[PDB]
């Protein structure tokens, strides 16, 4: 009650402390009711299954409308995470990577390069892979630092109250603005394109939409965008995404319609609903361990490579990602079957004791650091890390140059979803 800092910051936590194991009778991976349990919860039933039970099934979650099927082995540890992630040719990403099953109708819209096998994963890759290469990723720099250093100054200007939410006012429209220009959308737009992501990947929780009818709808209308505007971009070139999108040829035929689309969404929705996560659990975090905030303020450069990587290991904004068995394997003892799901679960695999001896703590100078959050690593590897580190850093900069005491004052509003560890709401305040 009496604590370092302003009056209304949510309580700190003491760094390093395990949260209490949780029976694996009252985990149901299977249920969306256990996806809202409290972290602490969740992070204590991983714990569990770790220890008792490493690989294990269960059945897959219908959303309204989606086609759950058949279940799924769930791969906790991470060695098994990293293996499975490095053994492409049995773990397929073919045909889908949530645990729902793919539909002809879900395909005209997500049937693109993340659920695909080499070679013709690598053929499509490559359109865009140097677009996101580190020297060319660097050189945006000024234009992530602009938007940034905006929105932070806005976030003052704003709000005489000195309230604000970190979401909606820095972390949403930040890595927003750097993918639609990288793509091409027109500013006007880039709200629209926001939406139609937050609902793509919110699905589920009544916040965003839960009715089928409305998931398509937001899909067909983003996929009508994207299909409006390559056209444009086919006889009037721009230096954009979407321009090499409709200029490229894969075993010599130019992408389809489809192709496109999915492509074009892959990209926004992969840049808009990942890294204002990691951005806003790393205040959430900042604010738990303000140990950890000073050590950063005071040699920001210095801790920036290891406190972006750390921040991503804590947050893990892809909680899974699902692959398919091509044949028989045996892991643990436990026999898989040839066309049974399988799910890597990044986020247990981020507190693995036998990788990491000290998980429990938030360390922003841990070396090594080899977490799983931009997956496993091999063909899938995010297209989009040396971007997400670069958006992330920039943001904590931002914040500690212009408000270094930001610090959350109640507890997020935590998006309901087995897939992506999101935060709709985090009310801050600064001095
Ligand atoms: C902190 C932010 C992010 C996290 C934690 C994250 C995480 C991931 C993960 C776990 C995967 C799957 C890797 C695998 O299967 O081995 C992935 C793939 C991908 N990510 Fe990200 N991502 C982030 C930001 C981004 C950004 C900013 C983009 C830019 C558009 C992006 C684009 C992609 C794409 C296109 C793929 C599929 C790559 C492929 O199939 O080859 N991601 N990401
Ligand atoms: C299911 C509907 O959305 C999709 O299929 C398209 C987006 C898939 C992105 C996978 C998660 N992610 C985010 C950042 N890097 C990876
Ligand atoms: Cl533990
Ligand atoms: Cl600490
Ligand atoms: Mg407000
Ligand atoms: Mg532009």
């Amino acid at each position: 009650h009496h604590h370092m800092g302003l009056n209304t910051a949510i309580a700190t936590r003491v760094n390093g402390t395990p949260p209490p194991e949780v029976p694996i009778a009252d985990i149901e991976l299977g249920s969306l009711d256990f996806w809202a349990l409290d972290d602490d919860v969740r992070d204590g039933a991983f714990a569990t299954l770790r220890r008792e039970a490493p690989i294990s099934f269960w059945p897959t979650i219908e959303l309204p409308g989606f086609v759950a099927g058949n279940g799924h082995w769930a791969l906790t540890k991470y060695d098994d995470v990293f293996y499975a992630s490095r053994h492409p040719d049995i773990f397929s990403s073919y045909p889908n990577i949530t645990i729902n099953d793919q539909t002809p109708e879900l395909a005209e819209y997500f049937g693109s390069m993340i659920v695909l096998d080499d070679p013709r994963h690598q053929r499509l890759r490559s359109i865009v892979s140097r677009a996101f290469t580190p020297k060319v990723v660097a050189r945006i720099e000024a234009a992530v630092r602009d938007r940034a250093h905006r929105l932070v100054s806005s976030m003052i200007a704003n709000n005489p109250d000195r309230q604000a939410d970190l979401v909606s006012e820095l972390a949403g429209p930040l890595p927003l603005q750097i993918i639609c220009d990288m793509m091409g959308i027109p500013k006007a737009d880039h709200q629209r394109i926001f939406h139609w992501t937050n609902v793509i990947l919110g699905f589920g929780d009544p916040d965003l939409a839960t009715d089928f009818d409305e998931f398509m709808q937001v899909s067909a209308d983003i996929g009508a965008y994207a299909t409006a505007l390559a056209e444009d971009r086919r006889v009037n070139h721009h230096d954009d995404l979407t321009s090499s999108l409709v200029e490229a040829e894969v075993d010599g035929e130019r992408l389809s319609s489809r192709e496109i689309a999915s492509f074009f969404i892959l990209l926004v929705v992969a840049g808009n609903e990942t890294t204002r996560n990691a951005i806003t659990h790393g205040v959430l975090a900042l604010s738990r361990y303000p140990e950890q905030r000073d050590r950063w303020w005071s040699d920001f450069d210095g801790l920036a490579p290891t406190a972006v990587e750390e921040i991503v290991r804590w947050a893990s904004p892809v909680v899974y990602m699902r692959r398919t068995l091509t044949q028989d394997i045996e892991l643990r003892g436990t026999k898989m079957a040839a066309g049974d799901k399988v799910s890597l679960w990044y986020c247990s695999a981020n507190r693995d004791e036998s990788k990491f001896a000290d998980p429990w703590t938030f360390d922003l100078a841990r070396n090594p650091n080899p977490h799983l959050g931009f997956g496993g690593g091999g063909a899938h590897f995010c297209l989009g890390a040396n971007l997400a580190r670069r958006e992330i850093r920039v943001a904590f900069d931002e914040l500690r140059r212009q408000m270094p005491d930001v610090v959350a004052t109640e507890e997020p509003a935590r998006l309901l979803s087995q897939f992506i560890h999101g935060i709709k709401t985090l009310p801050v305040t600064w001095s």
